[PDB]
């Protein structure tokens, strides 16, 4: 019998149990902008990125000012001791106040150098949201981001219905724009520390009946495990419950596909050493991911769909050649006589 119900994959992903258990520098520093009208600012940032201002470099920043307004309501002193700063400052970056008085355009507070930055700024006309709407709203991105952007867009127009039909959080059809959504999953792909801070806040708060938060919180427990699901159930499938516990699948244990299985391990525990950020690895781009991909290993592909296959059950997203499909058909007849 096959570990269907995925509990012992995710504690070895997390690194609850460990893989021997059944197998056997330099600083980014980011401005903290200390104004009087963080109100103002925030709304003058949300309006940039609406019109699609590519700030590149300082859209960490500016970020961090939207989350400071929401999440930290102003303090400064709050946001730079908190758990999720804590963890940036042992992971290569660092956090330096500047304060600034009589800020009214956001030229004001851009780095000396992106020239193109004050130039679609100075063009941007003079004429809704909140900053924690924007942030929800990103975070509605996470689910399925990494999977494609037709496949991203979708689930956004999904969710947004769902959270409609439920009063949970309304947001302006302005944002709903196919454009609008294209604008934000550019931003959610390349830019980390967003990603992060809406993942950190997911992970840990006590909502709550703060409707931005709750659409966080939702949002990033849909984001568990996304881009490593095909292989999470490939493990599963590989696993066999037998009376006294949990073992490896004895084809696994075999002669020919020892290598593979050694190469699985080295990349298991890689995963394993992020503890409870696990689950966000290929959403967060985090060391040594990659080296996980399904494909990588198609000895253990074959081993995963014949288990499943004598089930009835299929295995969505995994295509097994014909050079493994003899191990596909080894697999399926060994869970048969049972």
């Amino acid at each position: 019998g096959p570990e269907l119900s995925g509990w012992i994959s995710e504690q070895l992903m997390t690194g609850r149990i460990p893989v021997s258990d059944i197998f056997c520098v330099r600083q980014r520093v980011i401005p903290v902008y200390q104004v009087n009208n963080l109100e103002e600012i925030c709304q003058l940032i949300i309006q940039a990125f609406e019109a699609g201002v590519d700030f590149q470099e300082s859209a960490d920043s500016f970020l961090l000012m939207l989350c400071l307004h929401h999440a930290y309501q102003g303090d400064y002193k709050l946001f730079l001791e908190s758990g999720a700063v804590k963890y940036l400052e042992g992971h290569g970056f660092r956090f330096e106040v500047k304060k600034r008085d009589g800020v009214k355009r956001l030229e004001e507070l851009l780095p000396a150098v992106g020239k193109n930055i004050k130039r679609t700024l100075a063009a941007m006309p003079e004429e809704e949201a909140n900053a924690g709407q924007f942030l929800s709203f990103a975070s509605l991105f996470l689910p399925k981001l990494v999977v494609g952007e037709k496949a991203c867009l979708e689930k956004v127009q999904r969710q947004i219905q769902v959270h409609a039909e439920q009063g949970l959080i309304q947001y302006p059809t302005a944002w709903q724009s196919v454009g609008h959504m294209m604008v934000i999953f550019r931003l959610m792909r390349t830019n980390f520390l967003i990603k992060f801070l809406l993942i950190h806040q997911g992970m840990h708060m006590v909502a709550g009946h703060d409707a931005n938060d709750a659409v966080i919180s939702n949002s990033v427990a849909q984001a568990r495990f996304s881009g490593l699901l095909i292989v999470k159930t490939v493990l599963d499938h590989i696993l066999q419950k037998t009376e006294r516990g949990v073992r490896l699948h004895p084809l696994a244990r075999t002669a020919k596909v020892k290598n593979e299985v050694n190469s699985f391990k080295a990349a298991l525990s890689s995963l394993a050493k992020h503890g409870e950020y696990a689950p966000f690895a290929r959403l967060l781009n985090l060391s040594g991911v990659n080296n996980l991909e399904h494909g990588l290993f198609p000895q253990l592909s074959a081993i995963a769909l014949g288990v499943a296959t004598a089930h009835g059950s299929t295995l969505a997203g995994v295509n097994v050649g014909e050079q493994y499909q003899q191990l596909r058909e080894a697999a399926t007849e060994a869970e048969k006589q049972l």
